């Protein structure tokens, strides 16, 4: 019943944490940048404020996200996401 | 162009800052629990998942905001939440 603090990516990218009617979740922010990142289970990502631009592996192509937007990523696999603009997101495994 | 981490009541809130497009935004995560926050500027806050329930200065009720609701507290005031569930928040100036 705490809230986890993360850094990344030399703090380009920081997170907040936490179980939620025992489910992991976690609130974050994401620096203007390039980032990869790896995912175990499937991820359901929401972008809070801003955008985020996702590339899941085996994509040809980029798609934007904008605030209220929400993308699965399966399980077993990995996204690359571009951030043009400082943005807030929500990350849950839902 | 920062993210900015801060900490509160004992590690019952933290937030991350941050500026988008010129403005301050931040995110953040209260664990449950009963807090009072004082607004200098007017704020808008919004529950991206769970809820806060809030009395602003003078209110007579409670009102519980559920994920994606939003609302506004006036400046120059403060306002009280009772946190029922571990809950994400984003909060404007704006």
């Amino acid at each position: 019943a705490s809230i986890k603090e993360n850094s990344y990516f030399a703090g380009g990218v920081k997170s907040l944490g936490f179980n939620q009617h025992g489910q992991d979740v976690s609130v974050g922010v994401m620096l203007p940048g390039e980032y990869t990142f790896g995912t175990q289970a499937p991820e359901r990502m929401t972008v809070v404020k801003g955008a985020l631009v996702v590339k899941r592996v085996g994509e040809a192509d980029w798609t934007t996200y904008s605030s209220g937007e929400s993308f699965d990523v399966e399980g077993n696999s990995s996204f690359e996401l571009q951030v043009k603009d400082a943005t807030a997101y929500l990350c849950e495994y839902l």
